[PDB]
């Protein structure tokens, strides 16, 4: 009866704890700093692993300075991307099995925990984080592939964008440093407007929606529609110069690439993941959206747990300790005996 | 238990003493006299050691004369002038261990060491002496060297300048011994103006800067536009006829040649050191010019010790003090063993 471990590796933050525990105990940044002669690596791109030796660092660090344990005691539960490619997969289990000497393990997509956590095993997910923005569309629990759409656009492109919209206003936020202050600023003000054009005017002809902000060394700042005009990016990616379709616009898309018979089902289980999706007024915003876009009779629900910075790793806690799924484990000798090969089924 | 001794070796004056201490015991002229059958020479030219075996006699004279220790008892750090050539240094060394037989050495840069003083392991400093002037940028404890600007010119080329505009108002100092009575009264009535012209117009049209000074003697003296003139020069040095740019637009440029993350650090950690940085209003003068150069909403701060014409000794008492810093240090063992080259890592 020994304890499993649930890891969740995000580009931006990496959530690690025990499974069964309600929260992870372990939340810190997906970096390894590297010098001049900081200069930091963010080893995780888009929520793909791009360069494992500074990957193992951070597992190394998860074991032995957060968690502070043996990875041969524990069978530990690795997370990943959807649609993550199948050479990475094996990666990571050749890691841990070899350099980490890991009892048993297994890696899950993180759209569908973040479902599980939310008590359903059918719906559309919207993971958004730091790093990648996905729309993933489940079945009895088995992520639809050529249904999941991809977004290359979520929190740290919407502090860059910040960033640069409060430059207009006459500050001066550029350094690794100063862009923390302003990430914290998104985090605390910004929200999405029911209606952009509306929101532009009540800023434009009054101060009602402005905020002070209490900067490190102690000066006030204000900042106005830049409050919403952040996140709106999120819904029209053409601010930052993409031309990829909106987030409500990819939700409906995913829904409809799926099969005719599952979609009211989908339309009535739209599940939001990851702390991009934190935005106060998001939920409000997306039933508007794909209301537009969908059939006129069509019952739209939005589902947005107030813990959904953390509900992928949640996911994988009441995964680990489900009953159903300790048969699904890689055992060190089914991998010593099968091989890489084994962990796709 | 053996105490550390910390001798700074600046281009006017020789200040020693141990480790821990507050202050230095001993503060002497950096001289050897010299006969024409004084004749003083400066071993130390622009914070340089030029003449070595004139140098080994004020080491001599540290030992035995002033501090009255044996050398080869007490561990010695030596200081030296930021950019000096890798042979300069290798020199130093080669004398301590079998000129003076020391145990152990280190060589420090005065900048840093200033910083350090003021309880900073990051920032600018402007470290100005009697004879020469340099803005030194630091991160991390590590000073960045392309970023480092010198200018010959300090308190010595203050005092001779002096010299020459006391002699348009009528008084006669051009020798030796008269030339120590003007650098007395530059160290006792000069102060930096916070406003050249509109300074010179009060001088111009009324007596109230005016101020008396009790010469040997007897006699008494007065001196006007001279107080804020004379250090001016520092603001302006083609007042003594140098094309070289100002200490404020060095302090500018210095921070420009840096890393863009890191000047915001710099900018808000500007530490004066030496001697010549003592002249009343300089710390107001500097804010003032250095804002009126940088961007309207960078946060510029001056900071200026009161003890600041000892804080490179200071800065090496501290040091050498410090538990990271013993494993630093340079064992005659590891120089007969290893050699001169060891004195780079
Ligand atoms: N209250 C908030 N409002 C808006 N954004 C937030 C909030 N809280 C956190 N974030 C953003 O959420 C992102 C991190 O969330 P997370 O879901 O852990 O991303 P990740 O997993 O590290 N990277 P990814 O693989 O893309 O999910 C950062 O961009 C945060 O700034
Ligand atoms: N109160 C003062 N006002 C102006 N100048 C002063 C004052 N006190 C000392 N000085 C000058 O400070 C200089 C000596 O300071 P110091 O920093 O010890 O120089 P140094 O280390 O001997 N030579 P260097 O290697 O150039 O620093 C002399 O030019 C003094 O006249
Ligand atoms: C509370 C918190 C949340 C977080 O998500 O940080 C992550 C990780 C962080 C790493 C680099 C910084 C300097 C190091 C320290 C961090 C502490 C964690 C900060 O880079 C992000 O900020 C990026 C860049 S700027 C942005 O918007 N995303 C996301
Ligand atoms: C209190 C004091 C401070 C000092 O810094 O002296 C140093 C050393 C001094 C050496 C020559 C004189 C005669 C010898 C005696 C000195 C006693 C120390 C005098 O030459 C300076 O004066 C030069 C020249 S004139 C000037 O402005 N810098 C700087
Ligand atoms: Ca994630
Ligand atoms: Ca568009
Ligand atoms: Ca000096
Ligand atoms: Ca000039």
């Amino acid at each position: 009866e020994t304890t499993a471990l649930v890891c969740d590796n995000g580009s931006g933050l990496v959530k690690a704890g025990f499974a069964g525990d309600d929260a992870p105990r372990a939340v810190f940044p997906s970096i390894v700093g590297r010098p001049r002669h900081l200069t930091l690596k963010y080893p995780i791109e888009h929520g793909i692993i791009t360069n494992w030796d500074d990957m193992e660092k951070i597992w190394h660090h998860t074991f032995y300075n957060e968690l502070r344990v043996a990875p041969e005691e524990h069978p530990t539960l690795l997370t990943e991307a959807p649609l993550n490619p199948k050479a990475n997969r094996e990666k990571m289990t050749q890691i841990m099995f070899e350099t980490f000497n890991v009892p048993a393990m297994y890696v899950a997509i993180q759209a569908v925990l973040s479902l599980y956590a939310s008590g359903r095993t059918t719906g559309i997910v919207l993971d958004s984080g730091d790093g990648v923005t996905h729309n993933v569309p489940i079945y009895e629990g088995y992520a639809l592939p050529h249904a999941i759409m991809r977004l290359d656009l979520a929190g740290r492109d919407l502090t860059d964008y910040l960033m640069k919209i409060l430059t207009e206003r006459g500050y001066s936020f550029v350094t690794t440093a100063e862009r923390e202050i302003v990430r914290d600023i998104k985090e605390k003000l910004c929200y999405v407007a029911l209606d952009f054009e509306n929101e532009m005017a009540t800023a434009a002809s009054s101060s009602s929606l402005e905020k002070s902000y209490e900067l490190p060394d102690g000066q006030v700042i204000t900042i106005g529609n830049e409050r919403f005009r952040c996140p709106e990016t999120l819904f029209q990616p053409s601010f930052i110069g993409m031309e990829s379709a909106g987030i409500h616009e990819t939700t409906y898309n995913s829904i409809m690439k799926c099969d005719i018979d599952i979609r009211k089902d989908l339309y009535a289980n739209n599940v939001m993941s990851g702390g991009t999706t934190m935005y106060p007024g998001i939920a409000d915003r997306m039933q508007k959206e794909i209301t537009a876009l969908a059939p006129s009779t069509m019952k739209i629900k939005i589902i947005a747990p107030p813990e959904r910075k953390y509900s992928v790793w949640i996911g994988g806690s009441i995964l680990a300790s489900l009953s159903t799924f300790q048969q699904m484990w890689i055992t060190k000798q089914e991998y010593d005996e099968a091989g890489p090969s084994i962990v796709h089924r």
